[PDB]
């Protein structure tokens, strides 16, 4: 039974948003999201690096620990998003996690469709590597299609025979490019995040005619063998609930360590709205501590 300040919020999204059926341009959609990203805490500080061809920021809170770093993966689609999208949520992982975040400009689609951003992923995971970051140092999370493209860049990784982090914490994770989930009709109502025709097209623009079921596209379909422990957060009230609850058993299945976490009322990435939801910033708070926990072990 809910508290009210996601109740306030989900009205509030569902006020705001788009109707439904609605096809928006990319480039308004870029834009949309870009002019409402929420600006960083004032104690979070940020240096702009180049990694494997892409532009990042070291995403810096106070607190953090020498030699520790996450590879952090953002979300939107494939198509959109960006290190200023996700610059606040990240800071305050950074925050919780006592770890610097490398916020990732990957490859986005239409332009550069799959493997591109799995390409990039891999290489900023190489690089980290080449900097002197150690692999029981490391940490790689990501939300929404940032939470899926977390599992592709492990598996991929594994498969060129990287070592693997000490720990993956995929947010909300797009992890099946099918959208064929119950979820997504079960789920439909209660969820202000996600339409499709719109989780659709986004899939149709990063795929570009190229296999739904991919391991590295979806990786619900991978072999998740030798993976890091994994904590995933997902909402009930999401269509893409389904998506976490699979990746989930698949991981347990691959012999992976694993542990879901179904907020009760919960949005997509509701981490992302920590500066007016107590969950948001719990949740933020969790996934910190489970980093540190995998680092302590």
């Amino acid at each position: 039974m809910a508290g009210p300040e996601i109740v306030k919020l989900k009205k509030i999204l569902r006020e705001k948003a788009v109707p439904p059926g609605t096809e928006v341009p990319l480039d308004v959609m870029r834009k949309g999201m870009e002019k409402v990203a929420f600006k960083a805490a004032d104690d979070i500080q940020v240096e702009q690096v180049t990694v494997a061809g892409c532009a990042a920021e070291w995403v810096r809170a106070p607190g953090c620990q020498a030699g520790k770093a996450i590879l952090y993966l953002h979300g939107g689609g494939y198509v959109m998003g960006s290190i200023n999208t996700h610059r606040s949520m990240v800071g305050e992982i950074s925050r919780a996690s006592q770890a610097a975040a490398l916020l990732l400009d990957y490859r986005l689609a239409p332009e550069h469709p799959f493997p591109a951003a799995v390409e990039d992923g891999v290489a900023a995971y190489r690089w980290l590597l080449d900097q002197g970051f150690k692999p029981q140092h490391l940490s790689i999370s990501g939300d929404s299609a940032g939470g899926g493209l977390v599992l592709a860049v492990l598996v991929s990784a594994r498969d060129q025979g990287l070592p693997m982090p000490a720990s993956a914490i995929p947010i909300s994770p797009w992890a099946d490019m099918t959208c064929t989930n119950d979820s997504f009709k079960t789920r439909a109502e209660a969820d202000p995040m996600v339409a499709p025709g719109g989780i659709n097209k986004m899939a149709a623009r990063y795929l570009n005619g190229a296999d739904a079921k991919h391991p590295y596209a979806s990786p619900n379909f991978a072999n998740l063998k030798g993976l890091p422990p994994l904590l995933i957060h997902v909402g009930r009230d999401e269509v893409l609930l389904d998506d976490s609850i699979k990746l989930d058993a698949k991981a347990k299945a691959d012999g992976v360590k694993s542990t879901l976490e179904i907020w009760d009322d919960m949005i997509h990435v509701w981490h992302a709205f920590h500066p007016m939801l107590p969950e948001g910033k719990q949740a933020i708070v969790r996934v910190g501590e489970f980093m540190r926990e995998q680092w302590a072990a």
